[PDB]
């Protein structure tokens, strides 16, 4: 018997053990598949791999001699930084006695009569708990292309997702396919250590600089003596990012004057610096987001020297996302080593012992082949879960059609089952969202242990009710027009807001069981 029984050691498992064990003094164990803390810092071990918050402010708030300890050494922070970030975490707090490692949980069953949960392992091993805190991250299954003969290469082929140790790149010719978030990173990283790199290029999406530079003890003792305001400010922000959030509209001003705005932000590096600091409706308004797009395409233009390739790298859509980071990627395309091709006007049909074969019959020899294409969406890490609630009922059935939920952190049919960083949570920085949502939780659990309530269920209209408001601040957004509702669009501040007002009114739209 446990109190709670954590799915997942990343950020959000590491502070539901900590506020679980140690501020409401439950009996809590964690589990996770790794060998080690740190979630996607642990899996994820990709060239380049980079944060896109600012370091300072990619990490937890809660512990504040950790913040003054915190080494702030580049202004964005590497994949082996935040991993030997979390381990001192883990450390400092005395975690890892209660987090069982290499061990995946196969089954979580609700018994209705007990009011607990049964878990059980994948060798068999079968948990008790009142409570059941799933916090699985934004990713679930590595998603491969579905290439003719991919299952032929003899060369090495890698997903980014598992990234071995002692990959060497001197001498090969190396080609990657896609060219989100993940393929920009490797792509920048790698360019300049093949003999030749190919890119595999089916979507252009724009890109701005990172702007990642070393720290020097004046910046880092300037972010430390004011660190309470830089929290402070995360709180009272839409996006947690510590950026300075515009109000302005982009047609309001000149042509010259919208030029410098852009570039003031294109210097200082951040995408969403980019789309939110610049103006206030790059997001809304059709018009202003062109002209944000028209800003990118006259960098690519003067950056990529071939007006040809150039073209190729710019994006077709008629209205856009937020860009992507990049450290160096549009330069990498005029280097003597690198091709770019574009697989939505030539696609892959085959893949050989030796290369990948586009539909204008051209073989592309390789000895490496590296697959940045993604991971299935955030729902399918509970669904790889065999996790019924009541009348048995299984989360693959529950969302067949999508995620739903009340507030990103209950789904009706699951009682006593608290997600974090869930489906229908808010866009943000995730440390700040991820502590915003273990301490409603645990504030929850507290409130039920004092109370003497053994089940805690959100009702079908909460959900509705929330489905609907984030239907409704979406629907303000470009974002219909472009790349169930996935994600609550209304920022941190608000969002935080609306859970206040929830666990004021005593958990309205919760149903509460008493023993
Ligand atoms: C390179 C990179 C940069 C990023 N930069 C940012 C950024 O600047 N800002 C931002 O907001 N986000 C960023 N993200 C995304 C986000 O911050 C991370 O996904 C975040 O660290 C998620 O933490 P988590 O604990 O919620 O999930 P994860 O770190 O994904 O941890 C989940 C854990 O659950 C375990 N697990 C899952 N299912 C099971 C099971 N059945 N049994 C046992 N264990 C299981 C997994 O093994 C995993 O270790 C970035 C992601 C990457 C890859
Ligand atoms: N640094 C990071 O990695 C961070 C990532 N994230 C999130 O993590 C998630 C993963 O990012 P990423 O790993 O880049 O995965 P993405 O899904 O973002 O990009 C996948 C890439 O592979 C291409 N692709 C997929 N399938 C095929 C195919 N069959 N043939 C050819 N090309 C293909 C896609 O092209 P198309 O566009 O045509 O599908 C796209 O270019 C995203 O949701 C991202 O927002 C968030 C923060 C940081």
């Amino acid at each position: 018997d446990f109190d709670a029984i954590i799915i997942g050691a990343g950020f959000g498992g590491l502070y539901s053990l900590k506020k679980l064990r140690d501020d409401f003094n439950l009996k809590v164990r964690a589990f996770d598949r790794a060998t080690e803390v740190g979630g996607t810092w642990f899996w994820n071990q990709y060239p380049g791999a980079l944060s896109d918050s600012e370091t300072h402010l990619y990490c937890y708030s809660w512990d504040k001699e950790l913040l003054q300890e915190m080494e702030i050494k580049r202004k964005y922070i590497s994949q082996p930084d935040v991993l030997a970030y979390l381990k001192r975490v883990a450390d400092k707090h005395d975690l890892r006695k209660d987090i069982q490692f290499e061990t995946g949980i196969r089954s979580a069953y609700f018994d209705e009569e007990n009011s607990f949960w049964n878990v059980t392992t994948e060798n068999d091993e079968k948990f008790t708990a009142r409570f059941l805190i799933t916090a699985l991250g934004p990713l679930s299954s590595p998603n491969w292309p579905i290439i003719k003969g991919i299952e032929t290469f003899k060369g090495e082929l890698h997903h980014t997702s598992r990234w071995p140790k002692d990959v060497t790149f001197s001498g090969k010719r190396v080609g990657v396919i896609g060219t989100g978030s993940t393929g920009v990173q490797v792509i920048t990283a790698i360019a300049s250590q093949v003999k030749h790199l190919t890119v595999f290029q089916r979507s252009a999406q724009y890109s701005v600089p990172i702007g990642n530079v070393v720290m020097s003890e004046t910046d880092v003792a300037k972010i430390k003596e004011n660190y309470d305001q830089i929290w402070e400010n995360v709180w009272n922000s839409a996006l947690g990012y510590g950026l300075n959030e515009s109000t302005l509209p982009t047609m309001s001003v000149s042509a010259e004057e919208r030029d410098k705005i852009f570039e003031k932000a294109w210097q200082e590096g951040g995408g969403f610096r980019f789309m939110f600091e610049t103006f206030g409706d790059i997001a809304v308004d059709e018009t202003a987001n062109i002209e944000a797009q028209n800003f990118i395409k006259k960098k690519i233009s003067e950056i990529v020297k071939d007006p040809f390739v150039a073209k190729k790298l710019t994006p077709t859509d008629l209205y856009a996302c937020r860009p992507l980071c990049d450290s160096g990627y549009y330069e990498i395309f005029n280097r003597d080593n690198v091709s770019l091709e574009d697989v939505k006007a030539n696609p892959i049909v085959e893949i050989k012992e030796d290369c990948v074969v586009t539909a204008d019959g051209v073989e592309h020899k390789l000895d490496m082949l590296i697959c940045a294409t993604g991971f299935d969406a955030v729902d399918g890490s509970y669904k790889r879960i065999d996790i019924r609630g009541k009348d048995g009922i299984s989360i693959k059935d529950h969302w067949k059609d999508g995620p739903n939920s009340y507030l990103g952190m209950m789904v009706s049919n699951f009682p006593n089952m608290f997600m974090v960083f869930g489906p229908n949570g808010p866009l943000a920085n995730s440390p700040p969202i991820i502590e915003t949502q273990v301490r409603w939780i645990a504030d929850l659990i507290g409130y039920a242990e004092d109370h003497q309530i053994n089940q805690i269920e959100a009702t079908k209209d909460a959900v509705d009710n929330w489905t609907n408001t984030c239907s409704d601040i979406a629907n303000k957004t470009l974002f219909a027009k472009a790349k169930t509702v996935y994600l609550y669009m209304g920022g941190l501040k608000e969002y935080r807001n609306q859970i206040s007002e929830v666990s004021n009114n005593n958990y309205k739209g919760c149903l509460l069981k008493q023993s």
